[PDB]
């Protein structure tokens, strides 16, 4: 289906510089319009995001198409093998949709026939104005075997980092999944930062699903009890108990290949 999507950039925890990036990468062409036209400057087509799995790259190509309200197309890297033309029906839907967001996922895995789906895809960006008003945004956790004709100008315009959370986001990220929900003021989420080193985006998450789920089924059994004869929160003992199905997801080998390829970008 196709929609603007509901995520913010207040749903995203960490990653600050990224979002203002974004921010300026799209809202320019529509806030400052007088000195787009004064100096030359093109909108920008697309972003390639990379880095460890479950760290926000999808949330971050939602949350642009929610700030533009645009409407939001997602593919994903393997379902395009059945058919080259597969490629030319979805930039067709995407330019029958705008103004849109065609985010392409998992395309380390036809980065390994295969050869060109890609130069199919390179040339529908070649062929696609940014008069269309389509942004293409594509991800990948394996940004070793990126063909560096993909981010030619013209095509995706920045590659960018997204790394596991540091200290710092990792309370972010805790925060903003439990912005709606009722928590005990006997929670530390600082503690629980210190405590989750390592840990990616989708990690942390599991364990407030986890802490969710057990408050609901003592609601539901503590109910069924009093009636033998207020809001109920996630207390700091349903987090205690979340956290030993905890462990990172991410291995300390992948985690160092990622941060030398990105220190070595500096
Ligand atoms: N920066 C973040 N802030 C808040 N939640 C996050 C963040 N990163 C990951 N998550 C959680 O993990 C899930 C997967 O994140 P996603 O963006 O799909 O990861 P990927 O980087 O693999 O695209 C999200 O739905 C969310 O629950
Ligand atoms: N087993 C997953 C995996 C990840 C990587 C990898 C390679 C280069 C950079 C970052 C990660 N190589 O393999
Ligand atoms: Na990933």
């Amino acid at each position: 289906v196709v929609e603007v999507p509901q995520v913010t950039w207040e749903d995203i925890g960490g990653l600050e510089d990224v979002k203002r990036e974004l921010q300026e990468l799209v809202q320019y062409p529509v806030e400052h319009p007088d000195k787009f036209l004064k100096f030359g400057m093109t909108p920008s087509k697309g972003v390639l995001f990379y880095g460890p799995p479950g760290c926000g790259k999808t949330l971050l190509a939602k949350a642009i198409a929610n700030e533009c309200q645009a409407n939001f197309i997602s593919i994903k890297g393997p379902e395009l093998l059945t058919s080259e033309a597969n490629v030319r029906e979805i930039f067709d839907k995407a330019r029958q949709a705008a103004p849109c967001v065609l985010f392409f996922d998992e395309l380390d895995s036809i980065a390994k026939a295969a050869d060109r789906v890609i130069n199919q895809i390179l040339t529908e960006m070649d062929g696609m104005s940014t008069k269309k008003n389509v942004f293409i945004i594509g991800a990948t956790n394996r940004p070793d075997i990126i063909d560096p004709a993909i981010l030619r100008p013209g095509r995706l315009d920045q590659l960018i980092y997204i790394p596991l959370p540091d200290e710092k986001s990792r309370v972010a990220i805790l925060k903003a999944n439990l912005r709606k929900s009722p928590v005990a003021k006997d929670v530390d989420l600082e503690f629980l930062a210190k405590m989750t080193n390592g840990f990616s985006g989708a990690d942390l998450t599991e364990i407030c699903q986890r802490a969710c789920k057990l408050a609901i089924r003592e609601s539901i059994e503590s109910e069924i009890r009093r009636e033998r004869e207020p809001v109920p929160e996630i207390r700091r003992d349903h987090f205690e108990e979340a956290m030993r199905f905890a462990r990172r997801s991410v291995s300390d080998n992948d985690i160092r290949k990622y941060e030398m390829f990105a220190q070595t970008l500096q």
